[PDB]
Formats: structure tokens, sequence, C-alpha cells
């Protein structure tokens, strides 16, 4: 293989919290104004150079709502970005929910990464970052506010990650 390191990555989160626009602004720069609810699971792939190293990166992306195949979704996942609607706090308690999901299905040593979406609504921020800050810090994940509409923090997020997963594998 062309590459030293294949990191499958997972996206969960409530439905339109922008996890299908966080990938497709990081693998294809594109913001997806016409977007629309995922149906089954899509897939996307960007190798990096971190390191000095070549890293693929292959990042699965699910619907938020209404399963069983839970099971091969998160299998063998290495990291994770656990997103949440900067705007809509009930985005944001229901990551609690999903983190037990995630926890019950994959190692728990992982890279987890929880993200608020969305910061470019600066008008309508409905979750104040020292609370995000705080169940972050309760939980041991990394942290961060992105907009995919307007490419803020996505790359620092994901690569971020892809770093983190490395150190622990060398
Ligand atoms: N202002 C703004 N809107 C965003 C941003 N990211 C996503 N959205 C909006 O939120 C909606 C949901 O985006 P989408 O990525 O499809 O959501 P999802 O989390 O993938 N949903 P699902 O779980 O059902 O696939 C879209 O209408 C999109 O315009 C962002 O950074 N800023
Ligand atoms: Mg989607």
């Amino acid at each position: 293989h062309m590459y030293d390191y294949l990191f499958k990555l997972v996206l969960i989160g409530d439905s339109g919290v922008g996890k299908s626009n966080l990938l497709s602004r990081f693998t294809k720069n594109e913001f997806n104004l016409e977007s629309k609810s995922t149906i089954g699971v899509e897939f996307a792939t960007k190798t990096t150079k971190v390191e000095g190293k070549v890293v693929k990166a292959q990042i699965w992306d699910t619907a938020g709502q209404e399963r069983a195949i839970t099971s091969a979704y998160y299998r063998g996942a290495v990291g994770a970005l656990l997103i949440y609607d900067v705007t809509r706090h009930a985005t944001f308690e229901n990551a609690a929910r999903w983190l037990r999901e995630l926890r019950g299905h994959t190692d728990p040593n992982i890279v987890v990464m929880l993200i608020g979406n969305k910061c470019d609504l600066r008008h309508l921020v409905a979750v104040k970052t020292e609370e995000a800050k705080a169940f972050a810090e309760r939980e041991s994940l990394y942290f961060m506010e992105t907009s995919a509409l307007d490419a803020t923090n996505v790359e620092n997020a994901f690569t971020e990650v892809l770093t983190q997963i490395h150190k622990i594998v060398s």
C-alpha cells in the first residue's frame, strides 16, 4: 500500500447538525447549499501528510435518526467526531447519549473530538462554549468550534484527530 496508515473515522450527532457538510467541506472543499438528510451510509477518503508520513483517513457518515447496522458502522473505528449544532441546545444535550452509543461499540482508547458546528450563525449561538468545554474535559474529549459554511477549523479538527491517532499507533 501507498499509505503507511489507514484510519477509519466516524461522524455522529443529531440530524441536521451539519455532519455531511463538514465532511464534504473537508474532502471536497464544497459547502453543499443543497443538502438533504443522508440515506444509509456514505463514505469519503482523504490522504494527508502529517508526521512526514502518509495517512489515508476513511470517513464514514450516517444519518442521525431512524439501524441495527450500528454493528458495521462503528466497527474498527479509530477516531470519531461528535458533532452538535451550536444553535440548538437539544443537539448538545444528546451528545452524551451519542457518546454512550459510540462507547458501547468501540475501543475505550479511540481519539474522540466534540465538534460544535455552525459557529458562523453567531446571533443564534444557543450553547455556551464554556459548557461544551466542561463536557469535553469531564469526558476526556478534544473540542473545537467549526463552521462548514465558512470552513472555520474544519481542517484543524480533522488533522488534529488524525495526528492524535498516529501518536497512539506508532
Ligand atoms: N449556517 C450553517 N448551516 C450549516 C452548517 N453546516 C450545515 N448547515 C446546514 O444544516 C443543514 C444540515 O446539514 P447536513 O450536513 O445535511 O446535516 P447532517 O448532520 O448531515 N444531517 P443527517 O444526520 O440527517 O445526515 C443544511 O441545511 C446545512 O445548510 C454550517 O456550518 N453553517
Ligand atoms: Mg447527512
